[PDB]
């Protein structure tokens, strides 16, 4: 087949649709693009066409598939934030990505997902006994600040772990993502007229310049190290691979910044939603409490529970389905190939609208929150909310186990009020690189009300 989208104006089309992208932001443009023409179709972002591709057949050739192991954006924007050939997340050098992943992957499984159950439990705890720090007089409290301080806490103590200044470096990680968000898909035009993005360039180096001070004595602490053997970490793995030579300082810091940064991005995010969600959902509130007493009681979580937390599970999954945070995932195409029945030519740009698919293939009430849709176990082919494969989300497992781990010791010590008629329904988002609230917005406070 031929493909669908907009016309090719001699050359009006790209403009329009890029713009459109830039004007939207990224998420609304791939839905608006999907509704309108197909649920595969062309656009163009710079020059380049970008295929915007919601079906779930599609979706799975390319993520199983090691050709499509790339993803795309601002070469300028890229270097910008320190991305460009260097992290992993959007590092498309695919040698070097090959080369650096597996540090991340090694982390984030195995004992390390064992240390984390626990981890996590503990710097919710020392946070929830700590509540003057982010609550009101009203008693309104700033659960995404709260989530990210956890979040990063949790982060550090596993990959890093050297002191820091939680407050601060959870609003400069906030900062990076912002630039990030901005500069990723923006024309080469944006980056001369370069009174338009000091802006950010600033809170990179603000971020980047506070991680080179815990790294520098990451440094230290490793050189002068008696058992170098029992106390490994990543931090530490990438630092004696650079110190052998299969790494750059560059990359390294880099790649312990894109640790850091990873859950307060993303898993805040998710568990904010995922408290509206449980707030407005009495019925499942109780099926979760029920589950926790039969399971843990009054005992420290621990890894053997997570897997009997089989009605949290479905929660989570379910929310993850309703209301996505990271609803759409970009790649690109490395070989030529035929996917279903079009053809993709190398260099290709490729948006999966994850979201959307979930919306429009397997599920029986697919827009409404119910877990009626994950009562029957769920293929994964018909449901990828991290991907799979070659290039597919590093935190998957570990990010399930984290979640469960953070809903259980909160949920265990508090009622979960949501202020006014607010559910995630009604909060005003921002849908351009990931689905995330707009925080220029209020009533995103919650009231914690305790149990026993
Ligand atoms: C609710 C939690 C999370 C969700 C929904 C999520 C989702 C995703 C998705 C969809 C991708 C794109 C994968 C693909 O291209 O197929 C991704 C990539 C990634 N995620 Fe996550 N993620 C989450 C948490 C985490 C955490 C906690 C970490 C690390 C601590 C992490 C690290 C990464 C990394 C490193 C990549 C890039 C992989 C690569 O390009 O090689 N994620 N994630
Ligand atoms: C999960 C993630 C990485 C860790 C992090 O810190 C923040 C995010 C959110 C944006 C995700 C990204 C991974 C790559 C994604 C899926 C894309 O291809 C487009 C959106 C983007």
């Amino acid at each position: 087949s031929s493909i669908p989208g907009p016309g090719y104006c001699m050359g009006i089309g790209p403009l329009i649709s890029h713009g459109r992208f830039l004007w939207m932001g990224i998420g609304s443009a791939c839905n608006y693009y999907n509704r309108v023409y197909g649920e595969f179709m062309r656009v163009w972002i710079s020059g380049e066409e970008t295929l915007i591709i919601s079906k779930s057949s599609s979706m799975f050739h390319i993520m199983k598939h090691n050709h499509y192991s790339s993803r795309f954006g601002s070469k300028l924007g890229l270097q910008c934030i320190g991305m460009h050939e260097k992290g992993i997340i959007f590092n498309n050098n695919p040698e070097l990505w090959k080369t650096t992943r597996p540090f991340f992957m090694k982390a984030l499984s195995g004992p390390g997902l064992v240390r984390m159950v626990t981890v996590c439990a503990e710097s919710l705890k020392t946070h929830l006994d700590r509540l003057e720090e982010v609550t009101n007089e009203s008693g309104y409290v700033d659960v995404l600040t709260l989530l990210r301080r956890v979040m990063l806490d949790t982060s550090n103590t596993l990959f890093l772990r050297i002191p820091l200044d939680e407050s601060a470096i959870v609003v400069k990680i906030q900062g990076y993502f912002d630039a990030w968000q901005a500069l990723l898909i923006k024309p080469d035009i944006f980056f001369k007229i370069s009174w338009l993005y000091k802006k950010y360039e600033k809170s990179v180096k603000d971020l980047k310049d506070a991680i080179e001070v815990l790294i520098a004595e990451k440094r230290r602490r490793i050189s002068t190290e008696e058992k170098l053997e029992e106390c490994m970490d990543f931090a530490t793995e990438l630092i004696l691979a650079e110190k052998r030579g299969d790494l750059t300082r560059e990359n390294v810091n880099q790649c312990i910044l894109e640790m850091l940064i990873a859950a307060p991005d993303t898993m805040s995010v998710s568990l904010f939603f995922m408290l509206f969600l449980i707030a407005k959902h009495p019925n499942v509130e109780e099926a979760i409490i029920k589950e926790i007493q039969t399971v843990i009681g009054e005992r420290d979580i621990k890894i053997d529970d997570i897997q009997k937390l089989k009605v949290m599970e479905n929660f989570i999954y379910e929310s993850m389905r309703y209301q996505p945070v990271v609803d759409l995932v970009m790649r690109k195409a490395l070989e030529d190939d035929v996917i279903d029945g079009y053809p993709v030519k190398k260099g290709t740009n490729i948006i999966l609208n994850i979201g959307r698919m979930h919306r429009l293939e397997f599920f029986p009430k697919p827009n409404e929150f119910t877990l009626e849709n994950f009562a029957k176990n769920v293929p994964y082919r018909y449901f990828q909310p991290f991907g799979f494969g070659p290039r597919g989300c590093a935190g998957k497992y570990i990010a399930m186990v984290m979640m469960k781990a953070i809903l259980v010791t909160l949920l265990r010590r508090f009622h979960v009020k949501t202020l006014q008629g607010q559910c995630v329904e009604s909060i005003q988002k921002i849908h351009d690189l990931s689905l995330h609230p707009d925080e220029t917005k209020n009533m995103l406070e919650m009231i914690f009300t305790p149990r026993n």
